[PDB]
């Protein structure tokens, strides 16, 4: 902004989009259903490059699970299902990640770098509470 | 939502305008400067209505000051504290421009989570080095 007025006009305006959404499986981040806010080739470079970050996710979030002894770490009660938030620095992008509470599935949020960070905690907080029906869904065999 | 990608390109979407912003007096709490996001008659009660608000929230700040959650933050050696207040339908965030006899007020809607307004109001205080140590002198 280049004045008063500009500037709190400017603090009026929402945050951006998410760059992408998806629910994956806990077990080996295999995406189940995914949305982006985004030819034919350039579509699924798009969408090998969301399987390998959604890998990566879920590989640092198993090994801190797992480990005993991570951006931060947010544990969150919902109708006393609890769960736990994981915000991940992801070259420059900015990713958030929780377990769907006694569930095989995971809800992860990608982001540009300038989305903070307590706004991904917050946004994921407030969707898993939209997911209960998905509390505690088990996958079976997958090989 | 009605289906699984319905959900997941709703938490794409980026959340709503504040209602408005201003800058106020931290003395009496009147309105310098506002913004906001949106006949004659309705504008004038319009603009009495922010000046309502904004003398309410400053004399909330000023008794928590003397004496809803307090954020307290640095911004280069510089300290202020954002407050968070409960209108009656809306939410409310306010802060202390640094050393400065002003403060920073946004107003939002009762969905407006309280903690992107204590993230919008750090944020928004670090473009405001200007003002840091700005003061009133007499008001008449």
């Amino acid at each position: 902004s280049k004045n008063v007025k500009g500037f709190l006009e400017n603090t009026l305006k929402p945050y951006g989009s998410l760059q992408s959404s998806m629910i994956i499986t806990a077990t080996n981040g295999g995406i189940l259903s995914y949305a982006t806010s985004n030819n034919s080739i350039n579509e699924i470079n798009s969408v090998n490059n969301l399987k390998m970050m959604s890998l990566l996710i879920k590989d640092k979030w198993s090994e801190d699970e797992n480990d005993t002894e991570s951006n931060s770490c947010y544990p969150v009660e919902i109708d006393s299902f609890k769960t736990k938030i994981y915000t991940y620095e992801m070259e420059d992008l900015h990713t958030c990640v929780a377990q769907i509470p006694n569930s095989d599935l995971l809800l992860l949020f990608i982001a540009e770098g300038s989305f903070p960070y307590g706004l991904l905690v917050i946004k994921i907080e407030r969707a898993m509470r939209e997911l209960t029906d998905l509390f505690g869904y088990k996958l079976g065999l997958e090989h």
